[PDB]
């Protein structure tokens, strides 16, 4: 978490920042903590393919109204369309940054292609330079809601969660966003059974159901679902 200080070292190399956020949770996955006010910053709302389309549009409007440079994209959107959306200035030297899991390596791979002393640049056709390694932001989780949302987008591992109320919060957010009403306890006993997750004694393994469930949610395998609205639910 302390580097951060390293993000500052990477920032000195660049004049432009692409902040890679998950469109399902744009506040939760914001790069809060690090100062980008001296750089040209683009907010990229990634993974729109597994996000609620209505909620994503509201996020775009929200950021446009804040006077912010914002685009939306996904893994399967062509390199040409992405670059057109980004529309980098001729002098751009770009750092891709974000919290874990938001799609940064995937974006670099698309940008780079078969093209290629510390971090290296690759250049676009028009000369713009992009650092070939992303900066990864680890931020302060003070709230249960922030941890729950970072869990849902796969940014924060189940292993790192020490309060069961964070699992409950995440399930509540999920359940609301998809329509479910069921108790937490009943949902995960059932999931653990439907998936063959049994401990010794043949007891449903809730720990493993949670890990697998949230891994599946993070991957978009549990519905086209968003977890935050501008908005503010
Ligand atoms: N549905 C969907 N999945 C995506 C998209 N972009 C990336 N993913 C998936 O999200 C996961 C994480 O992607 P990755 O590019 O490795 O993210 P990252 O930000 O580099 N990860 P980290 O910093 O934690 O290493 C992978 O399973 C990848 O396939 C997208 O637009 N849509």
């Amino acid at each position: 978490e302390k580097a951060k200080r390293q993000i500052k070292d990477l920032l000195r190399l660049v004049n432009t920042v692409v902040e890679v956020r998950d469109a399902r949770a744009p506040f939760a996955t914001s790069a809060y903590g690090v100062d980008f006010s001296r750089k040209e910053t683009i907010i990229l709302l990634n993974k729109v393919d597994i996000a609620d389309e209505k909620t994503t549009k509201k996020w775009v409007e929200f950021f446009k109204k804040q006077g912010k440079r914002v685009i939306t994209t996904h893994k399967g959107e062509p390199r040409k369309v992405l670059l057109k959306k980004l529309s980098f200035d001729r002098l751009a030297r770009v750092l891709i940054v974000g919290v874990p899991n938001t799609g940064k390596s995937t974006i670099i791979n698309k940008l780079k292609g078969k093209r290629a002393k510390g971090i290296q640049w690759f250049s676009l056709e028009n000369g713009v330079k992009i650092l070939d390694t992303p900066g990864i932001l680890y931020k302060n989780i003070f709230s249960e809601d922030l941890a729950a949302k970072l869990l849902l987008v796969g940014s924060l591992p189940v292993e790192r969660i020490e309060d069961q109320r964070i699992f409950e919060r995440a399930f509540e957010i999920f359940a609301r966003s998809i329509g479910i009403e069921s108790s937490f306890s009943e949902f995960f006993e059932d999931f653990a059974r439907k998936r063959g997750l049994l401990k010794k004694g043949g007891v449903p393994d809730i720990e493993r159901a949670l890990m697998l469930f949230f891994t599946e949610v993070a991957q978009g395998k549990a519905g086209r679902v968003s977890f935050e609205r501008p908005e503010d639910i």
